[PDB]
DNA sequence: CCCC
C-alpha cells in the first residue's frame, strides 16, 4: 500500500534528516551534515540512499516526480526538533569527529551520533599524529624558545597552554586573555601555529570587536564569530597614546555572555552560537573608559618576554627592562608555518595540553592583578568597603576620625576623606585615579557640602 | 531502465557540468566553461551534446519537457563541488588558454582541465600573434611617444609595463596604481589600448568601490568584480576643491585582502574573488582620511610626461614644465583603436613584458616616495624609534637630553620634544602636520603633565 | 575646478534673434543683448506639434551631414567663449 | 529591491 510511504518511511528510519530549530533540514550526504536554505538536499539523499533500500523499492527513485513526493512525504513526518553542534568535547574534521577526552577518531556513522556542522576545512590522518617526529622536535624546541621552562616563568607557562588548549573546546568561554608581548616576540608564531591547528575554526578580527559599538548599524565583525572557536585581536592601536577611543567595558561584557547580540548583512536573525576563545595581543598597556566589579572578573593576562630580533638592533632589545630575554631570529620558520609542516603536530600538542586541562569542568581563571590599570582598582578594595551589619554602636570611636552622623548613616567630609587616604598612597603617582575615583562615586547630601557613605579598612583596623 | 537516467549518467560520465563552492552551475558549451544564473545552459548542454550519445538517446533530445527530466537528474547527481580559476598564469580566451610561462595554446580537453570561467570574449588568432607586423611598428611607436625610453624615464616605464604587464595574472594583487597625469597624455589610449587587448577580463566600475561602504546592500559595482584580471575606475573627483569625500584606508585594506564582500540583485552569492589591478585614471594627487604605516604599503604611482595636440596649441604644450614632449595628434587613433586593430599586437607587448618579468613569482612593489601626502610619515620614520629595550645603561646621558625615567621607562616631555623635533621641521607649511603627530603620539603622567614614550634615533646614536 | 582637462571639452553657440508680440517690441529693441526682433507666430507650436517639419528637418539635417561629412567626425571645443575660461 |  503506497510504496512510495514506505520508502518514505525507511529512509526516515536510517535518520539521515533531521529537522532544526531554524526551520532548515540538516542531511547526510556523503559523510557529513549538510543544508542549504536555498535548496534543499533531500531528493539527493533520497537519490544517494536508492542503493541501501529492497531491490524493488531502488527503480522507484530514478524519477524526480516521485523522487518529490518521497520528500514531500519526509516534510510532512518529521515534527519534532533536534539540536545541533551541543557536544563542546568534539572536533569535527572534513571526514570524521576526533574526541579530545579519548584521542581517538571516528568515521561514518561513528561520526553520525554527534551531530557537528561546522568543520575545520581538513582531512585528519593517523600517520602524523605521532609524537616521534622531527616535525614534533622542531615545534617542541620553538615552543621552548617561545616561552622559557624557568622556574619564574612557571605561572606564565601554565596559563599560557590552558589559554592555548582551551581553543579546541566548543563551548562559552567566560574571560577574554590579554597575550601581552611586543614586536618580534613570538605572538606572530603562536598565531599562525593555532590557524594552522585549527582551520577553519580560527577566525582574525581587527580593533572594531574591542574599542567600537557591536550592534550600531551593519557589523559582519561579529557575526562571522558564529561557531568559530578561536577568536584573535592584533595591531591594537596604542590607547596609551591619546587619540584612540579607550576599551569598551561593556562590549566585553556582551563579547562574555554566552548570547552575543550582533547581526549579519542581509540577515533577518539576530543570534549566533558563540564558541569562540578570544586572545587580544597588545603591545602596550590596555585601559578601560569605565572599570566594574564585573569587568575585572573578566580579564587575564600573558607575559611574552623572549625577543627573536637582528644582530644589528640586539643592545637596541637588550639594554632596558621592559622586555627581558633576546634571542635569534629564524627566517625560515614562516615558510615552513605556512607550508603546514607542523600542523599536526601542533594539534597532538593542543590536545595533550587539553587532556593534561580537562579536569571534570573545563573553565578559565581570571588574574587581574598583573595590570596597573587595576591596580588602583584592586586595591581600593582593600581600601574602601560598603555598608554592613553594625557600625552604630562604635560611633563614639569614629567621630574623632572626622566622620559625622547624619540621620544615623556615618559620612564623611570631602577634605577630612582626602586626608584618611592620602597616607597610603602618593599623590601624584596614582593622583590622576585618585580624583577620577573622588568624581566618580562622591554623594551629595547637598550641592555644596559633600559627604561620603564609605568607612576606610584603615579606620575599621584602627581603632 | 528509465532512458532518461542513463541519458543523465551519460552526461554527467563526459565530465561537462560541475558544481562551484558559490553554488553555481558552469558548463562547458563550445570549447569554454561559461556559467549563468538567470539562464541556465545545463538544457543547452543536453541539447548540443545530444550528438554524442547513441541513435537511440538522441531522439529524446529534441523534446523540452524530456531535457528538463534530465536536467533535474544531473541537478541531483551533483552533490561535490570543484575547485576554479587555480591557475594564476593561464590568460583564458573564447576557444583556448593561452600559457604565459611557455606561449603555447591550448584548446579542447587541452584547455578542458584549467576551469577558468572567465575569458577575454575574443577568439585568438595566432598568425597575428608574430612578433613583426606593420601594426607591431605602428603600436611600438606609439607606446614609445607615450612613455619615451629616454634615461630620465628608464624606472617610470620599468614600473609603467610591469603593471601593465601583472594584469595578465589571475591572482591577487598587493598594491593599486594612480596614473597621475595631465590631459591629452595617453592615459585613455593606454586604457583603450587594454581594453582591446584583455577583453572581458577589463572592469570599468564606479567611484563607490573606494569612498563607500562595501557591504551596504546589493552592490552590483563590486559583485561584477569577481575574476576580473584589472579594474579600472577613473575620472578620480579631485579633492583639492572642498566637497570630495577622501577615500578610506579601510577600503584600500579591503581590496587587497583576496575576496570581497558584495550581492547582485535577486541573488545570494556573497563571496567574489579578487585578481583585479586596481588602476585608478587621476589628474590630482589622492588624499586619504587616515594616513599610517599600513596604508604606506599598498601606493603605487606611474606617470605620463608627453602631450599631443592639434598644431594650434602647440607653442603652450612647447612652453610648459608639465610636459617634456610634444606631438601632433592623430586624429583618427580613436577610431581605429575602437575598431580593435592592435588587439593581438598590444596582447603579444604584454606576454613579452610578462616573460621578461617572469620570476617564479610575480609580486608588486608599492611606491611610497612619490606621494606629497606621505612626506611627512616618511621622514619621521627615520627619525624616531619607539620605547624599546635599550635605554638602561644610557639614561645618565639623555637626561642632558631632557628625557626622564620613569619605573626604568625613559620618556620625553612634550616641550623638551617640541624644541627638539623643531629644528627638522617648520612650524607653518606642515603645522597641521606636526599637530597631528603630537596629538596622536602624547601620554599622559597624569591629567596635566604629559610625556612621549619616544626617542629619536639621533639621541640614541649618541652617546 | 577649471584645469586643461575641463578646457578641452566645452563648446559654445550663441543666440541673439528675439521673438515677441507687437506690445514688448520697444522694450526688446532697447536691450543689447538682441540683435533682431520680429514678430511670434502663435500656431508655430501646434504645427510644430503636429510633426508637419519632420521630413523637412531631417533632410535639413542630412544635408548638414553630407557637408560635413568628412571621413571622420569629431567635434571641436570653442574655448575662447566662457568668462571663466580666459583667465 | 527600493527607500529612507
Amino acid at each position: 500500500g503506497n510504496k512510495l510511504f514506505n520508502i518514505a518511511q525507511r529512509i526516515l528510519d536510517t535518520n539521515s534528516v533531521l529537522l532544526t530549530e531554524r526551520g532548515d533540514h540538516i542531511v547526510w550526504i556523503n559523510n557529513s551534515w549538510k543544508f542549504n536554505s536555498e535548496e534543499p538536499l533531500i531528493t539527493k539523499l533520497i537519490l544517494s540512499i536508492r542503493h541501501q533500500l529492497p531491490k524493488e523499492y531502488s527503480s522507484e527513485l530514478l524519477c524526480p516526480r516521485k523522487r518529490k513526493t518521497v520528500e514531500a512525504n519526509i516534510r510532512d513526518m518529521l515534527v519534532d526538533s533536534v539540536e545541533t553542534d551541543t557536544y563542546p568535547d568534539k572536533l569535527p574534521f572534513k571526514n570524521g569527529v576526533l574526541d579530545l577526552v579519548d584521542g581517538m577518531f571516528y568515521s561514518g556513522d561513528d561520526a553520525k551520533k554527534y551531530t557537528c556542522t561546522v568543520s575545520t576545512g581538513f582531512k585528519f590522518d593517523d600517520t602524523k599524529f605521532v609524537e616521534d617526529s622531527p616535525e614534533m622536535e622542531e615545534l617542541m624546541n620553538i615552543i621552548n624558545d617561545i616561552q622559557p621552562l624557568t622556574d619564574e616563568n612557571k605561572k606564565n607557562r601554565e596559563l599560557y597552554e590552558k589559554t592555548l588548549s582551551s581553543c579546541l573546546c566548543g563551548a562559552t568561554k567566560g574571560c577574554l586573555t590579554f597575550f601581552f608581548g611586543e614586536t618580534a616576540t613570538g605572538k606572530s608564531t603562536t598565531k599562525r601555529l593555532l590557524k594552522s591547528a585549527i582551520g577553519d575554526l580560527f577566525v582574525e578580527t581587527g580593533q572594531t570587536i574591542l574599542t567600537d559599538v557591536l550592534d550600531k548599524g551593519p557589523n559582519p565583525f561579529i557575526a562571522n564569530m558564529h561557531l568559530k572557536r578561536s577568536v584573535f585581536c592584533s595591531e591594537l592601536p596604542d590607547f596609551a597614546c591619546s587619540g584612540s577611543k579607550k576599551i569598551r567595558s561593556d562590549n566585553i561584557k556582551k563579547l562574555t555572555e554566552p548570547c552575543v547580540i550582533g547581526r549579519p548583512c542581509f540577515s533577518n536573525k539576530i543570534n549566533n552560537r558563540n564558541h569562540a576563545t578570544i586572545i587580544i595581543d597588545t603591545n602596550y598597556k590596555p585601559v578601560f573608559d569605565r572599570i566594574d566589579n564585573a569587568l575585572m572578573r573578566r580579564i587575564a593576562v600573558v607575559r611574552f618576554r623572549t625577543h627573536f630580533s637582528q644582530p644589528s638592533g640586539r643592545e637596541a632589545a637588550e639594554n632596558n627592562d621592559a622586555y627581558d630575554k633576546v634571542k635569534l631570529l629564524d627566517e625560515g620558520l614562516d615558510g615552513k608555518i605556512q607550508n603546514n609542516r607542523y600542523r599536526f603536530a601542533f594539534l597532538y600538542l593542543l590536545v595533550k595540553w587539553y587532556k593534561k586541562y580537562h579536569i571534570p569542568i573545563m573553565k578559565l581563571y581570571p588574574t587581574p592583578e598583573e595590570i596597573p590599570d587595576f591596580a588602583f582598582y584592586l586595591k581600593i578594595g582593600t581600601l574602601l568597603v560598603s555598608s554592613s551589619v553594625k557600625h552604630i554602636p562604635l560611633m563614639t570611636d569614629l567621630s574623632k576620625k572626622g566622620y559625622i552622623l547624619y540621620d544615623n548613616v556615618v559620612t564623611l567630609p570631602l577634605t577630612t576623606f582626602q586626608q584618611k587616604i592620602s597616607k597610603y598612597f602618593n599623590s601624584r603617582l596614582f593622583g590622576h585615579d585618585i580624583e577620577s575615583f573622588i568624581n566618580r562615586h562622591k554623594k551629595f547630601a547637598n550641592v555644596s557640602d559633600e559627604y561620603l557613605q564609605y568607612i576606610f579598612i584603615e579606620d575599621i583596623s584602627s581603632p
